[PDB]
C-alpha cells in the first residue's frame, strides 16, 4: 500500500479528518516535515502537537549505533514495567530524576497516556485526603472534589472530562462530576497590575468559597501553570502563590498539569519551577513519551499513600519501554547541547518577532505573548483565524489553532533563527490576504 | 548501570514490587524469561499479564531484516497519527482488519492503555445513547448509566473504576458513580444444566429490574466474556444470548470487553466469535500492543454517532506507531502459521492435563477449566494458592494469581507441549509441599 492509498485505506475503517499529507518517516528531519505524495517540505511549528522535543530524526538519534541496539532491543517487544525490570527502564528513571528531577517530589509513576497521567495525580489526592481526614477525625468517606479552572483541557478519560472545559465537542453528553470551577484570571492586554490583582482578586474569592461549603471535601486543586488548548492563557505568579496558600490553609493539595508546558518548553525543565510556586505533584507528558506523575511536598505527610502502598496505582505495561528508551537518549541531548537556554534565547526572538508583527498590523494581530518557546498571538475573529492558518498550510508552515481565535507556535528546542524568520515571513504574506 | 543495580535504583523513586529478577532483553525468547543476574531460564505462562502473543524475541520478528528497517524507522520517533497519517500506520489498519476484523463492526479506533479503550468504548455508548433518546423524543440528559456484573475488571481510570470491583485496594477512597451492578452466573462445578439455568434466571431478573427502574438511562452493558482478573470465570453462551436480547428490547448496547480474552487465546481472534454472540461494540488490548475499540451494529443507527462527527473521542498520539509496526508482524506471523488453530490444539492438551492432576489430587486441585490456552484451577484457600505459585516460582515457573484461590496460566500461542508438560510436571511437584 502506496503514498497514494495510505487516506483510501483509513477511511474504510476510521474517520479520516487529519492532515493531507502523507509523513514519510525517512526523509522528515529537524523542523521539517516531508510529504511522501509531493516531495513538499513542511516547515514544522506543530511536532506532533508540542510532543516532538527535538523534531524528525535528530541527527543524535540518527547516527548513534549504539542507541540504534538499545532501541532495536526494546521496540522488539513490549515488558510490563510494571513487574518486570530491565536495565534500560533503570537507566530512563535515572537520567528523567537527574534532568528533569525536582529533589522535593521524589516520587515517580509512569504510565501511556497524558490523560491517564493527570488521573493517576487526582487518585494520589484523593487518596491524600481520604487518609489525612481520617487521620484528624473526619469521616473518610469526604474528599472526592477537585478545584479547577474554566477555559482548563486535562484530557479526554472519565475524571478529566468532568475537569476539562474548551470547546463543546469535547465533554457533551458524557457523564461528569459536579466538580466547583472557578473563573481563569489570566493576563489580557490593557490591563496594569491593580486590574489584574482585582481579577485574580476576585478568582480567589471564589477559590475561597469552594473550600468554605465543601468542608475537607476538595482534595486538590489542579491548574496548567499556561492554558494551552484554551488558547495560551498565561497567569502572574502572584495568582498561584495565592493558590498555594490557600490550598495550604484547607489542606489540599496542588497539582501542575504539565504535560503541555513540560521539558523544556518554557525555558526551564517545568514551568512552574518559573512561577516560583512548589506543586505537591506535577502531571506530565508529550514531550516526555512515556506519561506520569512526580509527587512530593505534602504528599509524603500520609505515610500510608498510594507511592508506598502497593497496588494502589498500576496498568499492564507501566508505560512503553520503546518510550523509555528514546526519552532517556533526548533527555541526554537536553543535557548535553544546554536545550532549555537555547530555549530561552529562540523563545526570546520569536517573541520580539511577533512584538514586531503587532507593530506592523495593530488592529489584526493582537496580543502578542509567550513564555520560552512556547508562544502565540489571536486575530479579531474566529473566521480570520481560521483563514489565516489555511493561508500558512498553502505556504507549507504547520502552526496549531487554540480557543476561538488564537494562533499557536509550537517549534521544536531545536528550531534556528531562520526557521523562526521563514515562519514570520509566511505569516506577514498571508496577513493582508485575510485582511 | 548494572542488572544487580536495576532494583537499588529503581527504588530510589519507586516502589519496587515486580519481580525479583532482570529481564534480559537479547538472551530471553520463546517461553523463556532470562534472570540477566543469574542467567537462569523461567518458564512463562504470565506473558506480562497475558499481553504478549508470540512470547519474547520471536524469530520470525528477530529474523527479518526488512521488519528490522520498518520498526526502526517507526521507533526513532512518535508521530501523532491522530493528525498525521504514514504508510506504516495504513498497513496496519488494513492488516488488523484482515486477521481480527468483524464485517458487521468497520469503525476503528486506537489509543495507548487498555483502560482508555473500554472507556471509549463507554463513551461511544452514551453519546449514542442520549442521541437516540434525542431522536425519540426522549431527554437527552438521559443516558448515562452502565450495566456491569460484580467480579469484573475493566481497568483503573476515571469511568472503569465504577465498573472494576475485585480487590477493595483497586478502587477504596476513589470517587464512583453510582453504576447498576448484577451477579455474575458464572459456571462453578457440580451444577447442572437447571441449577445454571436458575443462576442465570437470577442475574436476568436483577438485570430487567435495573433497565425498568432507570428508565431510558441505561447507555449499555459491558462485560469480559471470560472474567479475567475476577478469577477466570466462564460463563454459557446462554446467558450472554439473553442478555443481547434485553439489551435490544431497552435499547442499549452491548460491549464486550477483550481487553484480557481476545488476540486467539481462547482459540479464535475473539472469545465472543464462540459464545455466538454479537457485540455492538468490542474493547481490545494487551496482545494487539496499540489498544482500541471495534464498533458497528447498531451504533451506526445513529448517523452522528462518535465515529461519525470530528473531534468526539480523540488522543495526543491515537496510539503508538512503533507499537503499530510490531503488531502488524505479530498478526501476519499468526495469519501465515495458523496460530488460532494451534492454541485450539494446545489449549486441548493443557486442559486434559489440568484434568490429570484434579483426579490425582482430588481435594486440592479444584474446578479446571479453560477456553483455548486460557485455562486456570483453583485451590481450597487462598493461602494454598499462595503458597503454590511461590513454590512454582523456586522452580522457575511463572504463573499468575487471581481472584482469592485461583491460579491462571497465560502462556504464548506459541507454547508447545513440551512446555506444557514442563509447567505441569513443576505443579505435581509443588502440590504434596502445600498439602
Ligand atoms: C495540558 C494537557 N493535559 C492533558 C492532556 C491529555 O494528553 P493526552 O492526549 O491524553 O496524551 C493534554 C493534551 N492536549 C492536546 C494534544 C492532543 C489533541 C487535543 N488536545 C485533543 O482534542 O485531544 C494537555 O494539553
Ligand atoms: C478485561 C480487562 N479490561 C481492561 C484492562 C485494563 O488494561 P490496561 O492495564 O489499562 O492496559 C485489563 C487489564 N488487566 C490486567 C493486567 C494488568 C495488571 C492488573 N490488571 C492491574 O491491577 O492493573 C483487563 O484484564
Amino acid at each position: 500500500t502506496t503514498p497514494d492509498r495510505v487516506h483510501e485505506v483509513l477511511g474504510r475503517s476510521m474517520l479520516v479528518d487529519g492532515l493531507d499529507i502523507v509523513l514519510d518517516l525517512t526523509r522528515s528531519g529537524g523542523s521539517y516535515l516531508v510529504d511522501a505524495i509531493t516531495g513538499r517540505r513542511y516547515l514544522d511549528m506543530f511536532t506532533f502537537v508540542a510532543s516532538s522535543a527535538l523534531g524528525m530524526n535528530p541527527p543524535a538519534l540518527v547516527d548513534d549505533r549504539e542507541f540504534h541496539a538499545e532501541l532495536m532491543q526494546a521496540a522488539l517487544n513490549k515488558p510490563s514495567n510494571s513487574d518486570v525490570y530491565s536495565v534500560a527502564m533503570a537507566r530512563f528513571v535515572e537520567t528523567f530524576a537527574r534532568v528533569l528531577g525536582d529533589p522535593a517530589l521524589p516520587h515517580l509513576f509512569f504510565v501511556e497516556g497524558g490523560a491517564l497521567a493527570v488521573e493517576n495525580a487526582l487518585k494520589a489526592a484523593f487518596d491524600w485526603k481520604s487518609r489525612h481526614n481520617q487521620a484528624h477525625g473526619i469521616d473518610p468517606a469526604l474528599g472526592t472534589q477537585v478545584l479547577h479552572l474554566r477555559g482548563a483541557f486535562h484530557g479526554r478519560s472519565g475524571y478529566t472530562l468532568s475537569l476539562t472545559n474548551t470547546k463543546p465537542t469535547i465533554t457533551a453528553r458524557f457523564p461528569k462530576f459536579d466538580w466547583p470551577r472557578i473563573d481563569a484570571p489570566y493576563m489580557r492586554p490593557g490591563l496594569d497590575e491593580p486590574a489584574m490583582a482585582a481579577l485574580e482578586a476576585e478568582a480567589l474569592r471564589q477559590a475561597r468559597a469552594a473550600f468554605e461549603t465543601r468542608p475537607h471535601d476538595i482534595a486538590c486543586f489542579v491548574a496548567e501553570p499556561i492554558q494551552g488548548e484554551g488558547g495560551d492563557r498565561h497567569f502572574r505568579p502572584e495568582f498561584f502563590a495565592a493558590m498555594r496558600e490557600l490550598c495550604d490553609e484547607f489542606d489540599a493539595l496542588l497539582i501542575f498539569d504539565e504535560v503541555q508546558t513540560g521539558c523544556g518548553l518554557t525555558g526551564t525543565a517545568w514551568a512552574y519551577q518559573q512561577l516560583d510556586v512548589a506543586p505537591d505533584i506535577v502531571a506530565f507528558g508529550k514531550k516526555t513519551q512515556v506519561c506520569g506523575v512526580m509527587a512530593g511536598r505534602r504528599v509524603d505527610e500520609v505515610a500510608d499513600n498510594v507511592f508506598a502502598v502497593p497496588s494502589r496505582l498500576n496498568s499492564t505495561w507501566g508505560g512503553n519501554l520503546t518510550d523509555m528508551v528514546r526519552a532517556r537518549r533526548i533527555l541526554e541531548v537536553i543535557e548535553a547541547e544546554g536545550l532549555f537556554e537555547r530555549a530561552v534565547q529562540h523563545g526570546k526572538y520569536l517573541r520580539a518577532r511577533l512584538d514586531e508583527l503587532a507593530a506592523d498590523f495593530p488592529a489584526v494581530v493582537l496580543d502578542p505573548r509567550g513564555r520560552g518557546l512556547m508562544c502565540a498571538f489571536s486575530l479579531p475573529t474566529t473566521a480570520d483565524r481560521d483563514e489565516l492558518i489555511r493561508q500558512l498550510w498553502q505556504r507549507a508552515v504547520i502552526v496549531l489553532p487554540a480557543g476561538a481565535d488564537t494562533v499557536r507556535f509550537r517549534p521544536p528546542l531545536t528550531v534556528s533563527t531562520a526557521e523562526i524568520d521563514a515562519a514570520i515571513a509566511a505569516v506577514r504574506s498571508a496577513l493582508p490576504v485575510v485582511t
